[PDB]
């Protein structure tokens, strides 16, 4: 089985720490991105999400409120376990930037992927 | 200022109800989707997310844990206020399906948009 | 049957003109975007794509090579015919920006939607 | 400099062959996917796209008309060269499925990534 609780890194070098997942699958944590619009100002940012509880390889989602910009990122994906018991989070994300008014909305959303593995 | 608290409907007919937004911008609520893979199964499902607090037109994200499938959806977007004071949520979403193993991961994520306005 | 040949406009005000669709479903045309990173620079830009041929409501894709930037956009979607014979193209797109090197790749892709209807 | 001409594989084991890129950056090719909705019926499928010509690390897009389903995929990305002269295509894609009518459009588009390297 695949809890999101613990410490993770991704293919870009970011790290995230997730606290205990509650009975509803809800979790909180802290995200340190290796990458931003401007790296010189990166600070720790809170995350909040929900995973499925019963599934051995659950799907999940979470939101990161960036504490150093007006942007928000959401991640969704699935936790997989291989034959050796090794976990990987396979995720896709959307990064929403703040734009001035609705006529700029079209350009406000970036998309990408991330693969996370457990630290230690 | 744009607070996500309240009831909203989107362009597909779905309805969501967001409760109080806390000091950190965290919020919970429920989501009744008009659409699903198997609509006969649809039930009210919980959401959890974070919005920015200081901005008049905040970005935000939330996760919906579907209570009737193994899937998860994340939404991110921005709340805009027009010159008449009307609020629109412009969002993009990712819908993560559960797949049996990692070899099927490539096909597990759908993408789309939704525009939300207030029920009343 | 839905042939992409003709002039179309989208929900952002952009206009495109598609030429004859060949036996394979290949088509070329031009795209005049209403929106860009630097709108002062916008010029008419070429597109090239393929639609399915046998289907009444074909899926399709096309690439727009922006003639005024280093970016590229791809659109994919489906042409629907409603009960009155009116055609709508429902599309999603990815806009790829040029970045200086691979360390910036993560932020180079935007996503969005567009709905197109015929000019006349 | 980064021509798309040649033979490529991606992280899912798919292979594609691209013919000579013309003076406008247009190219044709053939795509053999390792993965589909149903693999037992996979056949070679044509692709058609445009790359930028002047840039050393050009952006590009192309469309794959699947010859064994009603779907279409578009890819966009950038060709990067490292210090050793090794090329990688970093791409994102949208896979459009055919749905019966416009009320099902919401679920019709999958998103993902692929990294391609040159064969040989």
């Amino acid at each position: 089985k695949c809890s999101l609780t613990g410490k993770w890194t991704n293919n870009l070098g970011s790290i995230m720490t997730i606290r205990a997942v509650n009975s509803r699958g809800e979790f909180t944590g802290t995200y340190l991105t290796a990458v931003a619009a401007n790296p010189g100002n990166i600070t720790l940012s809170p995350l909040l999400g929900i995973q499925h509880k019963r599934a051995s390889q659950p799907t999940f989602g979470f939101t990161v409120h960036w504490n150093f910009s007006e942007s928000t990122t959401v991640f969704t994906g699935q936790c997989f376990i291989d034959r050796n018991g090794k976990e990987v989070l396979k995720t896709m994300w959307l990064l929403r930037s703040s734009v001035n008014d609705i006529s700029y909305d079209w350009k406000a959303t970036r998309v990408g992927y991330n693969n996370f593995t457990r630290l230690s």
